[PDB]
């Protein structure tokens, strides 16, 4: 269960092929990484957590299957992560954006320290048309 349709074309986008507890990794810092699963928890993270830092297993967002379609982009937003070290009261959240790739792994493109939001991009043919 990982899909969404284009509101004006009826086209159905299905990312179920990327789902699974095994998940993937995104390069974080020098040699560190972030473990993440699509539309579900990751086996390398705490129960119910969809993305986490590899060194600590600390959560950067609880998994969910709420895939949204926004201006040709497919997006997932994992919220309710662990406490933000850069701002009191906030929790980590992860934004995963799928963009069409005419023709491998997600990329952490930005870490907003003021809102503790990790922005990832994933160019895949699964998001085309």
């Amino acid at each position: 269960d990982c899909q969404v349709t284009n509101p004006s074309t009826g086209h159905l986008f299905d990312l179920s092929s990327l789902s699974g507890r095994a998940g993937f990794t995104a390069a974080y810092s020098e040699k560190g990484l972030v473990y993440m699963s699509i539309c579900g928890e990751n086996e390398n993270c705490p129960p119910g957590v969809g993305a986490c830092f590899g060194q600590t297993r600390i959560s950067v967002g609880k998994a969910n299957k709420r895939l949204r379609y926004v201006d040709q982009v497919l997006q997932l937003v994992y919220k309710d992560g662990s406490p933000c070290p850069s701002k009191s009261g906030l929790s980590y959240k992860s934004v995963i954006s799928f963009v069409c790739r005419p023709e491998n792994r997600p990329m952490l493109i930005s870490l907003d320290k003021q809102t503790c939001t990790l922005f990832f991009s994933w160019h895949t043919p699964l998001a085309c048309e």
